[PDB]
RNA sequence: UUUACAGUAU
RNA sequence: UUUACAGUAU
RNA sequence: UUUACAGUAU
RNA sequence: UUUACAGUAU
């Protein structure tokens, strides 16, 4: 029955654990979006940066790995539709933030376009091209009045042109300070940190909608005030209360389960049915099963799924395409329904989505911006058994697979014998079930020894198979060979 | 280099192990279908079924599980826009044929329009409303003459009128032995059982361009040659040749990679890069890289891929929706000249397929029917350890949440002890890193035991948590609590 | 440089962990005897008895098992050399108390003969034939005072009469209480249960030497008081001090080490060499290695080694027949000096030892008196791997054994198959090494399949050989095996 | 029922198993004596030998590892009571024989006096002193007309002069060329292999009463034949017979099962009874039970029991001090009966034994000399769970144990962290039943972490226990643990 | 294997 | 496999 | 623990 | 976060 305004929104912050710090965004008991961090967020460090390989081009500004500029985000100040092999010279040092984190291979977005974020507004030093209003929100009035050679947040709002001129003010200093520790030192240097997970949180999702801010913990809270004072929201001062409940913070407000649903596969959602989430190499890909009229059930469900495929993007910080599979309706007046639907349940999300209408499969696509790392990429790891692919494949199949590679290594000329090593049921199968196979082999290709051991150290996908040439062969024993071979 | 028409087309029969035959057809060696059958398919089986429960309706034709039947599917002479609960009254007996194979939950499709296939035509004995020519060929003169109260298949084309007579009499004798042993007993019974998979091949996959089909062992051979005549294809007689190579058939045909490709995710085009097939809930999603001009490079992939997938298709016997995110490439005419190679390349597939533009997000959706389930449904399995999917969630992220499971047990109201028996390194966690955590919740609520005990019969995504209620509580010993509790 | 009398000889009562309550008596940090008890003693307890099955004769004293009673124990009272088939009919009711604990498998030594130990007598009610002076000790004459219708501790030493009638009072009071609660009630029930180890320990091994009682804890400490002054040794009191370092207490008078070469089966020697103890189904037997005058060395180390069977002889509570193979040395003087070496130093024992000159071979056997049940049966349990024998046979030699063992069941008549289920090595072994070998049984023992399958949850020594009768066989999967026969 | 001379004595060789050969002296089908041969005997080689270091003295005849050399065994002729810093200087070369092979740590027996074993014949070259009658045993005179400047066989018996001179001869051809490689070289190397466990056999254990000499395989015979010849045994060659039975020569002769009993630690007697042998640092000991008249059951088994200790000595080759315990008898004549059955049944025995009365504990000691290394040592390897014991410790027993280990390392000064590293259920253990005393720990010895990780590459007895100092402490991971201390 | 050697010692 | 059928629904 | 008991027997 | 940016490219 969740009618927006109904209930207060709170800002839940959980520190009792050291190992993982949260921040919940709750309206009532509706958990509608999360923030971890454990001691960590490199997304808007800024950097002295040095060119490493013009092929845009890449960068070292430290790490481990090299970053990623293009050529759309070089500046005109450090520009000594042209090639950059024109504007940027090799080793060439600038000013550098990024825009996007690591992501499997690729290094990261850095921009020369540096961004700086307060509570009001967002300096734009090295561009005046961009600035203006949120999207979101008398003070087209109040921003001219600003002096400058940038934008407003949708936070803006309630305050008046002092607030816009302290902060903006402030943002300058930083900037100043900025380009000196650049024209102060070498070049492959972290200049500036971004804030953690709890002044972000007080930076960019306080709107005045929210109610109280709770938090579980005395010593964090007291830093929570300094980090409200120094941040230039003196009203939320009087919001932010101590929580003091033996039941847990996140637990008082029944969030957790919520919480976890983040991290599992299936969703149910209100009225019976679910949704998969399911991830892929491309894309994210959503799945929608029913429960229990058909047209309305079908209709009622989709509904459901949009508002919940909605928060699941958030919680899960989900980017990238998206593909998601509704039940299939046949009114058309559904298909816009449901996309509505959609739309209306993700304006809420910061990041910026690209939604479009089912196709003519039933398939919807769309698109959300990476803000950060998603939960798989930052709380799970890839299942050590199948190597993402969610399947292992059947013993025989497997065994039958192997049994021809063997032969065929059993064949090439100028071999003595041929080590199979496989998981213990595979020896099993090709040591019974195909016994007189391996046999045949070793009387057709004549005195060529098939050596094929169990191994408890392995499971069915992973095998090995060698190939000892004459000459090579040695007088290990059977079992011995794994460890004999422990080196491949 | 592939042209069609270049080399030969064989199909290579490999029947030298008795627990899977194996049937390629192979282009000179490219392998462009493959067919294994192990001691098995149950599309287009025949039988007498009697009707469960119309809620079209569901069947018992005698499986574990009962078969689902479509309105659109029943008969006129089998019918005492009308909704279901008319034509066919409960436990009343009907001819059923099997469309679509039992997929995970799901148990079959079934009609009441029952389709014979021969060589040369197939019976509609059902239906009058559909017959006529193969979409891919003298003979719609050559059809009329027939006698009837049908189609016509892609291999009539090199033959006469008496051929399909003689054809079109012998399945009018099996129709009526069909409609016999269906008016000669009780209902829930097999009626007809469809031929194997060589008879298959030698029915459906032998155009005139098959120059010849090889064969690796004489007993099937000469099973082989019976097969042909019996099946009104005597031409391809003198086609049959026994092969007798110490080298294996597919190997000798190198084409044992090429079948191996179908089992991999990742699988290299020609010029570099490659695709990877991932397989979800909803749908199957191809992604596509690059190896090493751009815009040249993205186009060329692009096509390669396009071929690919469409083989791929095929070997992985893959159904349903299909959604490929080519390479991005900004000209417009490359995005048609992708979805045209596609097309292209998949016109040889038996299967119907659906293909369609390069959506604004770069994204193509295709559909293909199931002809037969899928390698990963029939020769792979659910990976146990992450169950589907492909991710592990790291081990903290899982203990915290073990966690603050523990602790909401411990809180209710008439709890003794709670027992969370977990994965090895779970345990070490929760009870090192964070022993004071546990400590404090034991302190807090009170007189209340947290029993955690590690247990090598376990991996972590896997874990139990139980209460124990004042009262029902043991003199058990940590260690001893994973048998205690081992029936839950 | 240990001299009997130089330092304190105190008792450590070790009780700050509640599953093993430790007692220690330490001459300076020379622990010389040791009592553990865990959360217990079946020795000395009472019980009414009923005669279960002449054949002395069996008892049913109400334990798991029934006791032992031999035709020396029964009484005169109880008599309503004669064979005991004349004395006690069966099912007959009469007292009983424990001689000798549970071992292995015999019941328990029972005798109708029962005694009664205070602090300085022992009354001997159900018998006038046994009764004087400790053989370790004016007192003939204040025993002789005494009424009566018994003998006298090693401690009344420092004693007057009185406190032996007091004593021999509180004695007869228990007597009394004794067969009242015999005359109340059925037969199969305990009239007495022994006290716990502290009170033991006090009513037992309180010599007048004995220093100081230090007590790691004030809550068994205050207990201990009370035991004391219950057990009428108000002296004593004085000398019972709790103690409170941080140090643990058997920790701060270097013992612990001590404590544990009970444990051990080498133990060093104070200069240098060692004496290696090994129990087995006879007896125990004790050896002697030199560390680095040749003759001197050997005598020097001997006499160590005396001293120091002497108290693991007690550490380990040791009893039955001993064999201890001394160094062997040339001088018979030396001979003499080393058995008596060993008499001198197990002189303070409490158990009755019987020690012998060493024979021929240099072996010297002795004998000790089962106090209570040893170390290795009370906080050891049989290796599980080797099944007690401290070998395993090497893998060939039990690979060809088991070879042998399947080509027999091979040969049976009526045989379909045999499963050879194996440790994985074995099967290893089997399936190469010795593959034409299995090879050879099956093609000769004609159409008889050979499955040896390898098991991981298998060590070698352990194997399965099962014989699968024409008829009986299964379809089953060769690693399916394993399970399917687990009921055996 | 077995009487000597009743059945024939055959010497069965089975050789169809490449890995291991077995030659069985069989009297009927009673198994009594047995020898394994597998692809090896090192004893009765010959070296040339350089001395290493007097200090008797040791040797380098080749091998890994010096051999032993005593005073008593050095020559005349080598000799440039007195001292060995006399008759031999270091480095100094000599030639050299194996009495005994290497047992675990001890080098081998060598000798000056060399010993060549023939057919009829010992030459004892090195030394006249020795020699004579086969205390088992015309000859005295036929003896004597031999030339020389030695002993004669146990078999002998059966033959002229002649043949003792054909032999005498052989054996100094031998023996010169012995002394010839000698004087033609260095000095660590070796001179003369002695013969494989065929030849042995024929040259030591063909008694006149070998009825037949069976063999499994033709190739092996041939080779048996001309083993025959080339050793004077023309008589023996009509015995030779091959065997061809399909079912195996050691089967058919019944005689595995017994072949297995030298592996078991328990072995049946004939009446149900038992013997069970135990080996042990010292000695081996034999212990004795009755199956179901007393003292005749008593008798009558200890005399079962003499006969197959006498065997088993002889099966699992044992040397060494030897133990038994019989079953006790009051009668004397019955202990002198026993005993005397003892010296019965091994006289057939090739090694010297040496028996004696039974002690007035029941005991009898015995000692046989070790003619090779023994079942155990060869066929065996040490229990690797257990490390010889035959026990493993209870958990608490050693948990407890591993917590005050835990304490103590906590207690030294400059201690940051312990880490205890431990099978699982120690771990379970000392983490919840033990989870207070850890943490008491923690809060006394102060800011001292204690870290427990179970560890499931670990069974119970072993576990490790670290200290980190002040200073040398990481941010590793409780379960990362083992790991990073891998390295000890 | 013979007034011996067997145990035993590295 | 023919104004079809293919996806889709259990 | 005392002309004893200790081993030993189930 | 403002005719933008979001996907996308390493
Ligand atoms: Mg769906
Ligand atoms: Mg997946
Ligand atoms: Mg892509
Ligand atoms: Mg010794
Ligand atoms: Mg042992
Ligand atoms: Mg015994
Ligand atoms: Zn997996
Ligand atoms: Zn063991």
């Amino acid at each position: 029955a969740h009618i927006e305004g109904r209930h207060m929104k709170r800002m839940l912050i959980n520190a009792t654990q050291q190992e993982e710090l949260r921040v919940a965004l709750v309206d009532g008991q509706r958990l509608y979006d999360l923030d971890i961090e454990s001691p960590e967020q490199k997304k808007a460090n800024i950097y002295k940066g040095k060119i490493t390989r013009i092929e845009a081009a890449f960068v070292d500004y430290g790490a481990e790995r090299h970053g990623f500029l293009p050529l759309k985000e070089i500046a005109r100040e450090y520009f000594p539709r042209p090639n950059i092999k024109d504007v940027l010279r090799e080793g060439q040092e600038v000013i550098v933030q990024i825009d996007k984190e690591e992501r499997g291979n690729k290094g990261a977005a850095l921009t020369t376009f540096i961004s700086l974020a307060g509570s009001y507004l967002v300096l734009m030093p090295n561009n005046p091209r961009a600035g203006g209003i949120s999207r979101r929100i008398e003070l087209k009035e109040a921003l001219a009045s600003l002096e400058l050679p940038l934008i407003v947040r949708t936070a803006g709002v309630g305050k008046s042109a002092e607030a816009l001129q302290w902060d903006l003010s402030f943002r300058l200093k930083h900037w100043e300070a900025i380009k000196k520790a650049a024209e102060s030192r070498p070049a492959p240097f972290l200049i500036h940190q971004e804030s953690n997970v709890i002044v972000r949180a007080f930076r960019d999702y306080l709107r005045q909608d929210i109610g109280e801010i709770l938090i579980d913990n005395p010593k964090v809270l007291e830093l929570a005030r300094q980090h409200i004072a120094a941040l230039g929201r003196p009203d939320f001062s009087s919001k932010i209360k101590l929580y003091t409940g033996e039941i847990p913070l996140f637990s008082h407000y029944q969030i957790e389960s919520q919480i976890e649903s983040a991290f599992q596969r299936e969703v149910r959602l209100p009225s019976g049915g679910s949704i998969v989430i399911d991830s892929t190499e491309a894309l994210t890909a959503i799945d929608i099963n029913s429960a229990r009229d058909i047209e309305e059930t079908a209709f009622n469900t989709n509904l459901e799924a949009a508002d919940e495929i909605a928060r699941q993007l958030r919680l899960r910080d989900l980017g990238g395409l998206i593909v998601i599979d509704f039940i299939d309706m046949t009114p058309v007046r559904h298909q816009r329904a449901v996309e509505n639907r959609l739309r209306e349940a993700v304006r809420q999300d910061r990041a910026r989505i690209q939604i479009s209408h089912i196709s003519r499969f039933g398939l919807l696509e769309m698109s959300r911006q990476r803000l950060s790392p998603s939960l798989g990429e930052s709380s799970h790891h890839v299942c050590p058994r199948c190597s993402g692919t969610g399947t292992v494949r059947d013993n025989e199949s497997l065994s039958l697979s192997i049994l021809r590679l063997i032969e065929e290594e059993a064949l090439k000329e100028n071999t003595q014998e041929v080590h199979a090593i496989v998981p213990v049921p595979i020896a099993s199968y090709l040591l019974n079930e195909k016994r007189s196979a391996v046999n045949a082999i070793e009387t057709r290709q004549d005195g060529v020894r098939c050596v094929i051991v169990p191994n408890d150290q392995m499971e069915t996908p992973h095998y090995h198979v060698l190939r000892v040439r004459k000459g090579e062969e040695t007088p290990t024993l059977s079992y011995m060979l794994p460890k004999l071979h422990e080196e491949a």
